[PDB]
């Protein structure tokens, strides 16, 4: 079997994308943020706290023949922005653009924080990072792509997310039109439960390239580029009045420049971030100060290859015996 779904991003600044996801009998269709950085597929249900849902579609699993209450069973997850949510369990069908699992385990949020009840067009997140990292107690459960992984075609998936614009998620295959020249594959390691790497180096425009290990995550569900004070301050120093500010909270920088593109290394490969990708706009609407899309993973703990650095890529999640990940340009 195979699935493809289109993915499309949420605003005008690519802060996340959200992929129609079918639940339960007759389908219920939730606008769900696949996320590569965790292992939970939660939605916002009739049974979240109804002062904290602000326009999301809802999961009623009351509605659905095929939802079974998963006995006793309970979740709750904090991210790396700080926001969270938690529940109960329920059983049911689940499809993405064709692919259908059956008995995956949908976490019902009977609580969310603030920064979801306030992203009206994401009702929950479909995890796709590996299966220890998944919350469910005392029972943990299988992401939606585990369960799915026997059935497919060949165990990866795909991520082609687009620049102001949709993109696509496939299961169980690599569509060979979707991107430029070939692909290549580097070694994950599984330990920390992320698509965890090993960057080859980088450049800053037209600079030369600096040969240097970057361990990091593929995070679909983190929009910005986050890396080590280093890089990203020789990133920054080629911007004119380009800074960090403790207020604000990163790297800003003249509305009025032109940013230079970014290069990362895989392998012997190199995947060139456009200086436009790197935009992220007034800081407050208005000003003059732009966010920048390359900030310090300092104090994170963790390089995080988000969605500004994916999205200049085709991506493959090979989740074959031996995990890999690949790269190509497109």
């Amino acid at each position: 079997s195979t699935g493809s779904a289109t993915t499309t991003p949420i605003d005008s600044l690519d802060d996340a994308y959200i992929t129609p996801v079918q639940i339960g009998t007759p389908a219920q269709t939730l606008n769900l943020d696949f996320d590569t950085g965790s292992s939970d597929l939660w939605v916002f249900s009739s049974e979240t706290t109804a002062s904290e849902v602000d326009g999301q579609t809802i999961y009623t699993p009351s509605k659905s023949t095929t939802a079974k209450l998963l006995s006793g069973a309970t979740w709750s997850i904090s991210y790396g922005d700080g926001s969270s949510s938690s529940g109960d369990v329920y059983t049911d069908t689940v499809s993405v653009g064709g692919l259908t699992v059956t008995g995956q385990a949908v976490e019902s949020a009977k609580k969310v924080s603030s920064s979801f009840t306030e992203d009206s067009t994401i009702d929950g997140l479909l995890g796709l990072a590996f299966s220890t990292l998944n919350t469910v107690s005392p029972t943990q459960q299988k992401t939606f792509f585990d369960n799915a992984k026997a059935s497919l075609d060949s165990p990866v998936f795909t991520a082609d997310l687009g620049y102001h614009a949709p993109g696509t998620y496939n299961f169980g295959f690599i569509d060979t039109t979707a991107y430029t020249g070939s692909i290549t594959y580097t070694a994950v390691s599984t330990k920390q439960g992320f698509w965890e790497w090993t960057s080859t180096g980088y450049a800053v425009g037209s600079g030369t390239f600096k040969s240097t290990s970057i361990d990091g995550i593929a995070d679909t569900g983190t929009t910005l580029l986050y890396l080590p004070a280093t890089v990203v301050s020789a990133y920054w120093a080629q911007v004119s009045g380009a800074k960090s500010s403790s207020s604000v909270g990163g790297y800003v920088f003249p509305c009025s420049a032109t940013l230079p593109s970014f290069t990362f290394g895989v392998g012997s490969a190199r995947i060139v971030i456009p200086g436009d990708y790197i935009d992220f706009g007034p800081i407050s609407t208005g000003s003059s100060s732009c966010f920048g899309g390359i900030q310090s993973s300092a104090g994170i703990g963790i390089n995080i290859f988000g969605d500004v650095a994916l999205k200049a890529a085709f991506v493959v999640f090979n989740g074959a015996t031996t995990p890999t990940l690949g790269f190509a340009s497109k």
